[PDB]
């Protein structure tokens, strides 16, 4: 049956000037929302167009943009973490934003800032996440919890009903997006004075934390899928997630589905988030007319209407002031609190470490030690110590 592949495959067979975007989204609403913005970008245009090609997922995409580099073809445009940004920069494989002619005032601080590199910005903020607080409104007011709105409050609130319900409430995956929500609001960072640093004393409190809570019966760890296709076997309370994921849950939920604010140190504020998502980034390759193509698409993606209808459709965070006084992005936020609330939240917002090398070190060296503490019950401080070890023999090659 039609489906906006289908619209955008004929508006590019037309054009006489294709721009390709290499993305993570595998589905859902981002792919659906992507999509949308595409098909309505190219009806604008005279054959100029995007042509969206899906690479899987997120690490799926930065391995075919490393092996395009090999076969010596990139395309127009991608997704990219501001790590991803760092190692396509020592290929000098990108060009300037600004120098492209794409406008950024307007365009969130936190989120540019993120995106500059020696004073020069490389990527345009696109699809920005920020970690909630899910939670089951049901299950809370069946035992008469609050909604806990500090670290103290959150550990309190799990483990009562976590003893209520006979089972951990506290979902989560044993992972560096997880870990960093703790760590942040334990008082971590990972540079000091510039050395990434695993296995400093917030990382072992904020793994020992995590384990404590898997042995004390009111976290539980989820091995396998993203939390919100593990729902509906045994009870559910609480997850830190992030804002991306809010569509997969509301589909996923047999329960009343609440967003939360995250638990901080005190009520004074949330607490920090994980930004999460992906900025575009321009490739020098590009023809001067494929890079034509990139700007005024560019342009579009950060107009006030295409921030509101992408960030409405999926929880993502819009990335401007403008967006917030669009009417569509009101009539939302009017209907839906949750939208408000994901805004709110990502006032209070940390970044992992943008060196070339942090994909590699999230997944396969920090991920693996928070997987051999909660998962094999290694020793939270060995587990850190062997990351920080294997991370500076990496750095070291
Ligand atoms: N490659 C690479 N990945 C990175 C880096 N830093 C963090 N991440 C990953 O960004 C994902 C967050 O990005 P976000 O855009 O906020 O959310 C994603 C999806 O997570 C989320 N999703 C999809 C299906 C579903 O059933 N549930 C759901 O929540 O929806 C979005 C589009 O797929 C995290 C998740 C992770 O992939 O496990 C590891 C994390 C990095 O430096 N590099
Ligand atoms: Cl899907
Ligand atoms: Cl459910």
């Amino acid at each position: 049956m039609m489906k906006p592949e289908d619209v955008i495959k004929e508006q590019c067979a037309r054009a006489k000037v294709v721009a390709e975007l290499w993305h993570g989204f595998t589905g859902g609403a981002p792919k659906a929302a992507l999509e949308n913005l595409v098909v309505e970008f190219n009806k604008a245009q005279q054959g100029r167009c995007v042509r969206p090609v899906p690479q899987g997922g997120y690490r799926d995409l930065s391995t075919k943009i490393k092996a395009a580099f090999a076969a010596g073809k990139v395309p127009t445009m991608a997704q990219a973490f501001e790590n991803n940004i760092a190692l396509y920069l020592e290929a000098k494989a990108l060009l300037p934003i600004e120098s492209l002619g794409v406008k950024l005032q307007g365009v969130n601080l936190t989120f540019l800032n993120a995106v500059r590199f020696g004073g020069v910005v490389y990527g345009v903020p696109f699809n920005k996440a920020i970690q909630v607080l899910y939670y089951n409104k049901d299950l809370l007011k069946k035992h008469g919890v609050p909604v806990p709105a500090t670290l103290e409050e959150f550990v309190a609130a799990a483990k009562k009903l976590s003893r209520a319900e006979g089972g951990p409430v506290y979902w989560f995956q044993p992972d560096a997006s997880t870990f960093a929500y703790f760590f942040f609001n334990l008082g971590g960072s990972y540079l000091k004075d510039g050395k990434l640093v695993l296995n400093s004393k917030e990382a072992v409190e904020a793994l020992t934390l995590l384990q404590n809570g898997v042995k004390e019966g009111w976290a539980k760890p989820i091995t396998s899928g993203y939390i919100n296709q593990n729902l509906g076997s045994g009870p559910y309370a609480f997850s830190v997630d992030t804002s991306a994921g809010y569509t997969y849950y509301l589909r996923a939920a047999k329960f009343d589905l609440g967003v939360a604010t995250l638990p901080g140190r005190t009520k004074g504020q949330p607490g920090y988030g994980l930004v999460q998502g992906t900025n575009l980034v321009v490739f020098r390759q590009a023809s001067k007319e494929e890079q034509a193509v990139a700007k005024d698409f560019l342009e579009f993606v950060l107009s006030p209407r295409a921030q509101a209808v992408f960030a409405t459709a999926t929880g993502y965070v819009p990335v401007t002031e403008g967006a917030l006084k669009d009417p569509v992005y009101q009539a939302y936020a009017a209907e839906n609190p949750d939208y408000a609330t994901i805004v709110r939240q990502s006032r209070y917002a940390k970044f992992e470490p943008a060196l070339a090398e942090w994909e590699q070190i999230r997944f396969d060296i920090l991920g693996q030690a928070i997987k051999e503490a909660i998962l094999n019950k290694a020793d939270p401080k060995a587990a850190l110590d062997r990351a920080q070890k294997l991370a500076e023999d990496l750095l070291s090659s």
